[PDB]
């Protein structure tokens, strides 16, 4: 028979997802056979859930679309906190929630993963801030509600919540004939008249572009607008990677006054700003120091845009977008500012904050995506130029450490194809090490850093640098993989102290595409990059 | 300068509470500070905040009151899932939330931790169902706020929340005088005679103690009054250990139709029920197949409670509890059922599922917390008999797994001299097991076993014995506090296969007080509790398609 | 007396002669009253003590006499009275040689 089951299961396929996340449950293990029996999807189980949804997260940034299942109550609320920064930093994220019978729902049973009040209907409202949509599935209204959330999915890049009981997965359904999900057309021809006209004018152009560029997967047309055109580009660390950063336009990262001289100088001298899916944070403003004159700009966004302080409601922003192929005689004549690529020299010097990311920089090779934590990693690793055809993971508003580390996975089994380089913490690793399993298993292979110094340096340097809180249990980070059941033909472990050994090691990682790397950086507690020097004292201000 | 912070940070004192759990960021840094400065308190930092939650529970369950510290927005929303099990099996704890100062809030500003819409209110809104009572912290409000939800916490014992604004924790305030916290106009006079006037003329009573009793830290006052009295008395697995299981009128664990056969048949033909602060769940009633004749019965719980089928609302749980001891001309001459406890001798026959509880049941000491996680554990563990003035921690009700871990940690922090052995599966460790490092770094030493047998067990007795979704990748357990960089000095690992190396381990670990010990046992994954052989094929029959 | 009213949760045994008894043997009505639950076990070597708190008015709902002899009776009432927390026991020893 086919279910309700198999037609969420053929409709998260029509999205791209070949994969599912999350942790079995009583009230979601039928379910779960599906998944199993349907050829075109493969169940990747998590040790927690609060991991699955990062690693979900992760994956949508790279495929463009993920989902997890996690059972009702205690698996949805340790969800909750990755699917809140999925909703925070614009992934397409579906949740999927195994819950009891509708006859026990009904006859309000003090069942387990519930307060006993026979209520529910509270872990779906509690969803509601974090989720676009959000459904409890009947037998009846499945299909209708399974298509109206993942076309809300479709519309906003926003994650969204599906309610399944047991019973209802397992109802008759017929296979979707049509496919899943237009309005506003002369407000759409008016707005990319007034973007060309502006940029046959200007004298000195700017693109900016942000994370809504990758929640929609126009990564490419972004980089195909600027090659053709030869526009100047920056974007924020809050959607690093929406364009190719080696096309030779491309200026680097604007981030305030935190920005290299000439990328500010170049950025706020403009005379004209084309901002695409773009959100000003204080992490991704250097503390809100940006000078992003509203008078001399176009911003799109995916819920709204301006044109020269002129609000528009009315608009598709993806295919707002994608038309920026189709405008005409654009070509920019004017200079740019400076690729000062100078290779790095290792000595058997002790490796440093700033030398580290010099040498990532330096030797960071093609088709790779870079994933940062936040702390001393993403301080750095955000500030390097990608090299052709490379990606960048970071989750810069929402900032919930951890992240990184099944973010990373997750995003690695999205595309086989490119090299996955994490930049973790040991602070950071500690709240989601438990996925080294997952990696272990699912035989991926990404060259993951551990930076060891010895605690939360970003802390230290915010506030209370000799406090006992910004201590951690000092764990031996190399040997990890051996614990969680790793051998060498698998993961190879590694510690590095020198440049030499660094640049040594990155070498011997990059030139073996068949294993998995855990290498354990040592550097200073005292030690961070140039970068958080200045923006630690700025988050002390606020 | 006394501040909002000093104010709270007091009034967690009189609630009892020597330790806050959680995990630094920006927005809570600074109170953090406070926390240090205060001897009379001690900051214990977790790998991540639901662990902590989960720890500040364990807490709960043993110092009768807990808190823990998080960050606004990605901190608060990773412990809620904690905060939610501590709302449904009723544990008061304290949820502090360090959140932007005020002027950011105000202005409404896209900071991180939040999703760049100004809103600051959210995270609170969707901590409504789980709470009894929460606030955002002004200048001006605070002392009345933090005295408003402690005030709850103490009513109610369900957990509160405070969000704590940076400058708001910084703010001036003076000194508690009066203390945190009727008699219903002695409604529950009526109902202590009612009882009392049930109990002389029932010919077979049971009482039945449930969860809300180690809620209010009512152990003590519930054996107490068994003990004079000698009433029959059982409690569910939700709640074991609300009353001394050494008594002599102690039945064992009543559990619906998977219960022993002349508990389940004393419970089930008595006269007259006392049922106080119970809540029956699918777990804890053999998937409902309990038999409690509610026109036989007065139960009493902290919301509600009913006369024979008339509901009461107006009382107090906590005094009406405590005034049972001055009930008069209450003692029970009849008999109990046979109590027939047996002896554990091992051979080297591999360890089977239930020869361990058959062991731990035999070899369990006095003043001992015995901590199972849902699984195999939670089966076999629930029904042992515990030795005089031993506690336990289950949470069969809530039933998130990982929990017990953390949990087990916080109780042992919460009572230095009570001896914690938790009993967690391979499945479950996997959820917390980061926590290890605060064990090392704490000094404690609880007694861990970690059941291997390879998968989520309980899950394959349910459905899909064989399917790949029941398979955990498998560490090496035994070799995890080496990693987390544990010497042998501090903990002890072990890999148990037989019953005389069971037995071995278990007298050498209780003997030896000053380390934590990490034993690795493996037992198949076929092998099954007696009981979970049934509750499993029980669990399938609920989620029937 | 004092320190079983001091703290109740301690079982107190006594241990003391027939001789030293006497000297304040008087308090056995406080016993009574107060109904505490102390074991004590007098020591044989000149008043007939066995049948004291029948004297002061204690019934077997509040105190349990007993004598013993031999090592078996000894066990059995030690196990007895350390079984019953609810009755206070007034045993007489009687040793051997
Ligand atoms: C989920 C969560 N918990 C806590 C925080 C607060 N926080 C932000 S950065 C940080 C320190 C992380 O330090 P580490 O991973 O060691 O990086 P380092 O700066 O030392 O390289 C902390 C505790 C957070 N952002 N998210
Ligand atoms: C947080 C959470 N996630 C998922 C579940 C569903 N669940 C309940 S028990 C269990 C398996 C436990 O396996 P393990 O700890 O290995 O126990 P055993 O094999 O000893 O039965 C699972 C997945 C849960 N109860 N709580
Ligand atoms: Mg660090
Ligand atoms: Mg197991």
């Amino acid at each position: 028979m086919y279910t309700v089951g198999d037609y969420l299961l053929d409709r998260l396929h029509e999205l791209g997802i070949e994969e599912i996340f999350g942790v079995p449950g009583d009230y979601n293990l039928q379910f779960l056979d599906q998944i199993i029996s349907h050829k075109d999807m493969k169940w990747v189980g998590n040790a927690n859930e609060l991991n699955a949804s990062y690693m979900a997260d992760g994956y949508a940034r790279t495929k463009k679309a993920a989902a997890f299942l996690t059972t009702f109550g205690v698996g949805e609320l340790s969800a909750v906190n990755g699917l809140a920064g999925s909703y925070a930093e614009n992934l397409p994220v579906v949740e999927i929630v195994g819950s009891p019978t509708s006859k026990v729902q009904n006859e309000g049973k003090f069942v387990h993963h519930t307060l006993a009040d026979g209520d529910f209907k509270h872990f779906m409202k509690m969803h509601e801030p974090v989720t676009a949509a959000r459904t409890l599935l009947t037998a009846e209204n499945a299909t209708v509600e399974i298509d109206r959330v993942l076309s809300a999915l479709l519309k906003e890049r926003k994650p969204v919540y599906i309610n399944l009981p047991v019973d209802v997965a397992a109802a008759k359904a017929e296979k979707p004939s049509l496919p899943l999900k237009s309005t506003s057309n002369t407000s759409d021809q008016e707005i990319l008249n007034k973007i060309q006209e502006s940029l046959k004018n200007a004298k000195k152009p700017i693109v900016i572009t942000g994370h809504e560029i990758i929640s929609f997967g126009l990564e490419k047309t972004v980089t195909q607008f600027i090659s053709k055109t030869k526009l100047p580009i920056t974007t924020l660390n809050f959607g690093k990677s929406s364009v190719d950063e080696a096309l030779p336009s491309f200026l680097g990262i604007y981030n305030g006054t935190l920005s290299e001289p000439n990328l500010k100088e170049f950025v706020e001298s403009a005379d004209f700003i084309l901002m695409l899916g773009v959100k000003l944070t204080d992490t991704s403003t250097g503390a809100f120091t940006h000078h992003l004159n509203e008078n001399k700009m176009i911003s799109l966004n995916i819920d709204e845009g301006k044109i020269f302080n002129e609000r528009i409601q009315n608009f598709d922003f993806e295919s707002l977008i994608s038309s920026l192929l189709d405008l005409s005689e654009i070509e920019y004549k004017g200079k740019y500012i400076d690729k000062k690529q100078e290779d790095f020299v290792p000595s058997n010097a002790l490796l440093s904050q700033d030398r580290l990311w010099q040498a990532v920089e330096n030797l960071t090779q093609s088709n790779e995506t870079i994933v940062a934590e936040q702390g001393t990693s993403f301080f750095g690793a955000s500030s390097i130029f990608l090299k052709s055809k490379s990606h960048f993971i970071g989750q810069p508003l929402w900032g919930s450490i951890g992240y990184t580390f099944p973010a990373a996975l997750g995003s690695q089994i999205a595309d086989k194809e490119s090299r996955h380089l994490l930049f973790i913490g040991d602070g950071s690793l500690q709240l989601t090490v438990q996925e080294l399993g997952l990696a272990i298993r699912e035989k991926i292979n990404p060259i993951c850093f551990i930076i060891n110094n010895d605690g939360y340096t970003v802390e230290r340097e915010i506030h209370g640098p000799n406090q006992s809180y910004n201590d951690i249990p000092m764990w031996n980070y190399s040997k990890l993989p051996e614990s969680f059941g790793a051998t060498e033909d698998r993961v190879v472990s590694k510690i590095v102290r020198t440049e030499n050994e660094f640049v040594s090691v990155m070498k011997e990682a990059q030139a073996d595409p068949n294993r998995m790397y855990w290498i354990e950086l040592i550097l200073a507690k005292e030690g961070a990059p140039k970068v958080l020097k200045k923006m630690g004292k700025l988050f002390a201000e606020q």
